[PDB]
This record gives C-alpha cells, structure tokens and sequence, in this order.
C-alpha cells in the first residue's frame, strides 16, 4: 500500500478527507490514514421535494445556501447583496436543476419579497438543518480558504467537498449520490 | 381529464411545454395536448461523466453552456465576460453537483487558459453538432419566453428550466432532467 500513501496525501491536501475515507479509497491501514490527518495543520481526528434556504455571511460577503433536506446535498453561491432579486434568480436556477416543490426559509425580507414570490409562482414552488449545515460549510471553507484567492471560489470548493468527498451512512454514499438516488427512485414510483 | 385542459393551456402560456409533457403532467390524451401546441402562436408540432462546454452569444451578452451528452441535460448562465476566471468558476460549480469526469471543449483562448486548467486539475476533470443543436434550441426557447422577463439573465434560466423539465419524449416519456438523474443513478448501482 506504500504507493497509495502519496495519492492519499494529495487527495487530503485538496479535499481534506477524513481517515476512514482515505483508508477505504486508497487501501491504507487506518494507522497510516490517521497520520495524514494528524499531520495536516487544518484538520483534527423527508419528502424529496423539500429544500431549505438561508443566508450566511463570511469575510463580509453574502452566501446563499440551499439544502436538500432528504439527502444533505447543498448548493451555494456568493451573491452581491442580500436581495429578493438575487434570491429569485438563485431559486430559478435550482428549480430547473432539481424537482423543487417546497422551500423553507426564515422570515428574511429577501425570502418574503414579491420578486421571490413571483419566481416561486413561475417555477411552481410552494413557500412555507440549514443552521447545522452553515456551520459544516464554513468549517470546510476554512480548511480550503488557502487554496483560493477569492472567497467565492473557496465556497464552491467547499460545496464540492461536502457533496462528493464526505461519505457516510448505511449506504456509504456522498450527498451527491444520495439526492440522485432519491430523485431517481421517486421517478420510478 | 376535461378540467386538466385549462390547466395545461395555462401552463403552456408559461412554459410552452411540448405535447408529451402536457399529456403526462396533466393526464391529457396526446391528441388534446397536441392541439394546445398547435393553437400556440409561438410553437408548432456514452459515459455519464462526459460533458460539452461552449459559449454562445445573445443580445451582446455571453452565455456559458454545459451539456450532459448522454442525457441532453443543460446548464447555462449569462457570464459578465468570456474569461478563464468566469469559466473556471462555472466549471467548479458544475463539478460540485454532477460527476464531471471529462469535458469536451474548443482549443480557444478561454477554455485552454491556465485558470480553466487549474480548476479541472483541482476537481479531477480532464479536457478533450450536439452543442450547436442545443444552442439553437436554447436560443429558440429563450425566444418563446423572452417577453416574460426583464433581463436576459432570467429568460435564460427560464429556458433552461423548460428544456430540462417540460420537453419530454422517448420510451419512458422522460425529461432531460429526469434522464440525467436516472443515468447517473444507474451508474452508481453498477459501481
Ligand atoms: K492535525
Ligand atoms: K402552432
Ligand atoms: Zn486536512
Ligand atoms: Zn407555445
């Protein structure tokens, strides 16, 4: 397995995967996988149509985060300002991407604006986890901020890592694999 | 299904859904759904990891388009400038939500820039008419809905919505968005 050690180290240097991930992906003894994490300075050892939206802030920038409740898959974007126009545009992209039937926000004046109500009307979305998810997202951003000049890039690096490089559960899937399985199954029924 | 006729007709004013989608979505006989389209003045009756990318232009603005070859699924955005930075950011966003293993593109200034190559290396993507046909259909759909939006930005996402969700066909009567989810889900089962 000695060849896999350099591969796992490059994997962790980009995505900061945990030791179970590296042990399984690169056929490493757990003792070796844990040493990669311990050596790293940045680390230590529902219905399918429901989404949650919230705005969080980092480095004086607004990050719009959507979470597929049933899977944990997230989409996020740095927006120029916390406005309903930016939220409506965001919802319209998401809605053409996945089956978005219901969206849960706080009563933020961006989520209650008429521009957003107009967007949900057009896209056929009803309006009516995310906090624990902003925490996890900001954690990943911190691990990778050094790899990006601008925050917007780090944010998208973090989303990539959460959806694809953070596996778990009975199936051992990532959140990206889960949402695809959940929606694909919902089609068949 | 007689009550569904007014609902489908109302939705077609908005999405301009093809007849297969209205028949499926509203439980209308094909012959009824076909009439709705005929009445409309604006209408008329490989590995899962492979994507194509190109820029197309409309109203003096730049639209970056990504096509999932195996399914016909599309993502598209109006970008502020044909630059490697904006293309790389688009690339990083796409790879976070789908399995992007290979991206076919032109050898132009933008898609061969070092910034785009940096994004591909970080995300595990390797670089290497379908895009032309999707460009003309997307531009065609944007034409049908352009009056519903102030800015081209919104009309583009409306067109992407319509193309992925409201244009069904084939054996299962799937949309392009249902086909990509089905194709990727099947790839997971095999792997
Ligand atoms: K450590
Ligand atoms: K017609
Ligand atoms: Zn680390
Ligand atoms: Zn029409």
């Amino acid at each position: 397995f000695l060849d896999g050690i350099d591969k796992a180290q490059e994997e962790h240097e980009k995505y900061h995967s945990n030791w179970r991930a590296m042990a399984s992906d690169f056929n490493l003894p757990p003792v070796v996988a844990k040493e990669i994490v311990a050596s790293c300075d940045k680390c230590q050892l529902c219905s399918p149509g429901i989404w949650q939206l919230d705005c969080t802030h980092l480095e004086g920038k607004v990050i719009l985060v959507a979470v597929h409740v049933a899977s944990g898959y997230i989409e996020a974007e740095v927006i120029p300002a916390e406005t309903g126009q930016e939220t409506a545009y965001f919802l319209l992209k998401l809605a053409g991407r996945w089956p978005v039937k219901t969206v849960h926000t706080d009563n933020g004046s961006n989520f209650t604006s008429t521009t957003v109500k107009a967007a949900c009307d057009w896209a056929g979305i009803k309006q009516e986890v995310i906090e624990s998810m902003n925490k996890e997202l900001k954690k990943i951003i911190g691990q990778v901020r050094d790899q990006a000049e601008h925050l917007k890039t780090a944010v998208q690096m973090a989303v990539f890592i959460h959806n694809k490089k953070r596996k778990g559960g009975i199936g051992g899937y990532s959140a990206g694999e889960r949402i695809v399985d959940i929606i694909a199954t919902d089609i068949q029924t």
